[PDB]
């Protein structure tokens, strides 16, 4: 019967996560959750049929004397697993005029409660000896409500190739049909996509991904948070920023980001502090690849200044700054895949290698994944809320969620505890950034 051995994306060989993400919606009557949890299944079933290796795990194998293995996706159980947790009667969980009151904050999605494995390889369950399975699921029934939260193996997917099983999945559970790129896109092999180079040493294209001891980059008193940007506030951040300098939103925003902590900052470090700016960029458009293929092909770029000149410069001369192809995408992605496949220890390979945490920024934009447009055929309507699970705050680490239709932004922010009480306090962050928590 059916077998696969998926090598991953050379870019998901550094052995390093779940990547989580929760969709809320309404459920008017008890009565309705057994048709959810089925329907839900029955799409699963379908899908697992349809693409056989999205109900497998991640397995490492060729671990010897300075080779750090190869993982590939082979089986594990016949249908991706759903954990149904009932919430409804906990008193320490969500409930949905909890979340409406409070604008859905990150500690109201708690992973240890909400989610059906921690993001980090912490506590029982994330040993080696511990399946690593492909995707995992979970519906909590929350009073009057639902949340599903869908984790994706890091090495397997990265939030474009999850957003693509998530979508899948969607159509499988409302009988939409299946075309016929999405099939081969969701079987391309991985192993190749990315071209690599001939004769490569050592170039550029690597700068700022190679780990170095004597480097700080790859803990202290912190936290998490959702800060909502309104659809007004949004339009008026672009107005600035195009007024001092066209940038993207993406730009103005990730700027404005920038700017806010560099200046908070400057209350405990000098402004000569060096200031890294690192940015997740989707390198399936610069490699040709379908935006349906579901693994890991990303890189980030990196802009560099100091605390001092970024905090006191036009909002449009940082966000010119971000400007900052699909010529040096491809580039700079094929070096990096080249250079982790010509080595078999990839252990010092990291795309935060030199991302200082105290003065750095390390964003993910999730801002044009398509979760907002997700009812899986469960007759709830779309999500309510499209919130990132609150997990260990890892300093400086920061990602923007799916733009909700209406435009309203939420970027999810951690911060040591000084820079995020001076942000929360600070004129020029709240002028637009409302905190939710």
């Amino acid at each position: 019967s059916m077998a696969f051995k998926i090598q991953l994306d050379t870019l998901g060989q550094l052995p390093g996560i779940y990547t989580q993400i929760s969709l809320l919606y309404p459920v008017s009557d008890s009565s309705q959750y057994p048709t959810i949890v089925s329907t839900f299944e029955q799409g699963l079933k379908r899908f697992s049929e349809a693409v056989p290796w999205v109900a497998g795990q991640v397995k490492a194998e060729g671990i010897s004397e300075g080779n750090t293995g190869t993982s590939f996706i082979v089986p594990f159980e016949d249908v991706p697993r759903v954990v149904v947790k009932d919430l409804r009667d906990d008193p320490s969980a969500p409930t949905i005029e909890g979340m409406r009151k409070a604008g859905y904050p990150m500690a109201m999605f708690d992973e240890n409660i909400i989610a059906p494995r921690k993001t980090l390889p912490i506590g029982p369950g994330t040993g080696p000896d511990d399946p690593k399975p492909v995707i995992l699921l979970q519906l909590n029934f929350i009073k009057g409500g639902l949340i599903l939260t869908v984790n994706g193996q890091h090495g397997a997917m990265d939030m474009v190739g999850q957003d693509a099983v998530i979508r899948l999945l969607s159509k499988a559970c409302r009988n939409d049909p299946f075309t016929e790129e999405e099939m081969t896109a969701m079987n391309l092999d991985r192993k190749t996509i990315v071209p690599y180079l001939e004769n490569y040493t050592i170039g550029p294209e690597v700068d700022h991904q190679i780990v170095k001891a004597d480097v700080a980059g790859g803990p202290v008193s912190a936290s998490w948070a959702f800060f909502t940007f309104s659809p007004k506030a949004m339009s008026e951040l672009k107005d600035a920023a195009t007024k001092t300098l066209f940038v993207s939103t993406d730009d103005a925003l990730s700027a404005f980001i920038w700017k806010s902590a560099s200046r908070v900052r400057l209350e405990r470090i000098d402004g000569s502090a060096p200031t890294e700016f690192c940015r997740a960029v989707d390198a399936r458009p610069a490699m040709g690849v379908s935006n349906n293929y579901p693994g890991l092909l990303q890189n980030m770029t990196y802009h560099n200044s100091t605390i001092g000149e970024i905090a006191n410069e036009s909002l449009g001369a940082t966000a010119s700054r971000l400007r900052s192809d699909p010529a040096s995408m491809r580039q700079r992605t094929r070096g990096l895949a080249t250079y982790l496949h010509n080595n078999p220890d990839k252990s010092n390979v990291s795309l935060t290698a030199d991302a200082d945490p105290s003065t750095s920024v390390m964003l993910s934009s999730w801002a044009k994944v398509g979760l907002w447009d997700y009812d899986f055929g469960l007759g709830l309507g779309k999500p309510e809320t499209v919130r990132r699970p609150i997990f260990e705050p890892v300093e400086s680490l920061m990602y923007f969620m799916p733009k909700k239709p209406d435009g309203e932004f939420c970027a999810a922010l951690s911060l040591r505890d000084e820079d995020m009480d001076r942000l929360k306090a600070d004129k020029e962050w709240t002028k637009y950034a409302q905190y939710v928590g």
